[PDB]
């Protein structure tokens, strides 16, 4: 459509990567909201060939290899080596503005999956503020949603396209590494993902009738789509879902059939430092992790799933630009 610019609420002073490349490359964010609404305006969107995801992708690539930079980098034959500097790591929210002559548009239907038409559509200068968390399985520190949970996909009957679980109700994983130095885990309630996982199964038989829905782990690929992958405060972690992704729907009942133990699910996970690119085919040397109880409090605020008599998912990710997507799935370039 045209070229995007991205507005911030960076801080100058801030020695933390996102917000020196956002000052750098971000402008300011406007105070008073500009925004135009429409009650019939009807207008059609496609998350899935949305134009501004690429953009706000290359910009994230650009981020990370700004910021992360790794110590070593196998990029086909080439290996380059840089200075890999330990460094303050939070993600912020972006917001994307449509440069002069040019609107977004957004979805107002609470229940918009995605693709197809929508009632209510408004004119806005600016996208939400955006944070671009890198993960795969869980999508973290996301917007929710508004009413109730969403089944977004390109053909929810081709078995390779990602589903997207967009959620209404968040829920607490914790992740730590305290005083192996590699060895960390996570926490999260045993009743909350009931429920979460029950109403997702809900939905998915909405769209899966007859068969039984079943949730189990990730079939196999690289470490980095097998476990739930994650960068925080810079070291890149890797936790087992096996204990997550492990239940049965059947009759408007969902049995968790993971170990839970005082009512709380723990995964463990390892701080890898020969990470597999997610910008390209490639991979990335970092140094040791750090001293100290290295830890992050976020939301799980969608899921990322793959299908395959009862039809069974599994968690999948890899391709980064579903997660954005999955934010930017209510907005459109026009003009
Ligand atoms: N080749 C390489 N080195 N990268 C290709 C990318 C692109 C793609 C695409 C599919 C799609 N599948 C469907 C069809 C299949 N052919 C592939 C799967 C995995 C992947 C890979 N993503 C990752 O590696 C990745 O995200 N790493 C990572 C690193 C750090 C953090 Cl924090 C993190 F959270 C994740
Ligand atoms: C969230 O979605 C579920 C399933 O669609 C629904 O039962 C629930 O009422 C919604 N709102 C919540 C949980 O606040
Ligand atoms: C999304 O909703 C549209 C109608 O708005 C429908 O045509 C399409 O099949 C739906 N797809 C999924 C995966 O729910
Ligand atoms: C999804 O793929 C199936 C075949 O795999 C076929 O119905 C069609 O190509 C797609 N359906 C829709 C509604 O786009
Ligand atoms: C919900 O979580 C609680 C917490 O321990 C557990 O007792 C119960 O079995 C869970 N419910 C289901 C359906 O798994
Ligand atoms: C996750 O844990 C299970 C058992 O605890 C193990 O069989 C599986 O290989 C683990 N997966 C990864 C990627 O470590
Ligand atoms: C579910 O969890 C149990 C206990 O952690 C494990 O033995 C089992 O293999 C898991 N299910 C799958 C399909 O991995
Ligand atoms: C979190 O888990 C504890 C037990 O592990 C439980 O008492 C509590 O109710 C859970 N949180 C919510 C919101 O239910
Ligand atoms: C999610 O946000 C909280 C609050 O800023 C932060 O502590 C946590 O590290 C974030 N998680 C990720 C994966 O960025
Ligand atoms: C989780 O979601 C709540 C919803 O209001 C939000 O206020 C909070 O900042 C999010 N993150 C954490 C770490 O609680």
């Amino acid at each position: 459509k045209t070229t995007l610019f991205c507005a911030s609420d960076a801080k100058a002073y801030e020695k933390e990567v996102h917000n020196v490349w956002a000052t750098h490359a971000c402008v300011p964010t406007d105070p008073n909201p500009q925004e135009m609404v429409l009650a019939n305006v009807t207008e059609n969107f496609n998350m899935w060939k949305n134009d501004m995801v690429e953009q706000m992708h290359e910009d994230i690539i650009s981020l990370w290899d700004e910021s992360l930079k790794p110590c070593v980098k196998l990029t086909g034959g080439s290996a380059i080596t840089q200075a890999c500097p330990k460094v303050s790591f939070d993600p912020i929210p972006l917001h994307y503005c449509a440069p002069a002559g040019f609107a977004i548009l957004k979805c107002n239907n609470k229940t918009f999956n995605g693709t197809g038409p929508c009632r209510n559509v408004s004119t806005v200068q600016c996208t939400h503020g955006i944070k671009p968390v890198v993960s795969t399985q869980l999508l973290l520190n996301g917007s929710l949603a508004e009413e109730e949970i969403i089944i977004r996909s390109e053909n929810l009957t081709n078995n390779a396209k990602t589903i997207i679980v967009h959620l209404n109700e968040s829920v607490n994983i914790v992740c730590t590494r305290p005083n192996n130095i590699r060895q960390a885990h996570c926490n999260i309630n045993e009743s909350k993902w009931n429920n979460t996982l029950q109403k997702v199964g809900e939905e998915l038989a909405k769209h899966f009738p007859s068969k039984t829905i079943k949730f189990e782990p990730s079939s196999g690929g690289d470490l980095e789509i097998t476990t739930h992958s994650f960068n925080c405060r810079g070291e890149f972690f890797y936790c087992n879902t096996s204990d997550l992704f492990n239940g049965t729907y059947r009759n408007g009942t969902y049995n968790h059939t993971g170990r839970s133990s005082n009512g709380t699910i723990t995964l463990q996970c390892k701080i890898k430092q020969i990470i597999n690119m997610w910008q390209e085919v490639g991979r990335a040397i970092y140094a040791p992790p750090i001293e100290g109880e290295i830890t992050c409090n976020s939301n799980i605020t969608g899921l990322l799933l793959l299908r395959d008599d009862t039809e069974t998912f599994r968690p999948g990710g890899g391709d980064m630009r579903d997660n954005w997507r999955s934010e930017l799935y209510k907005y459109k370039v026009v003009e």
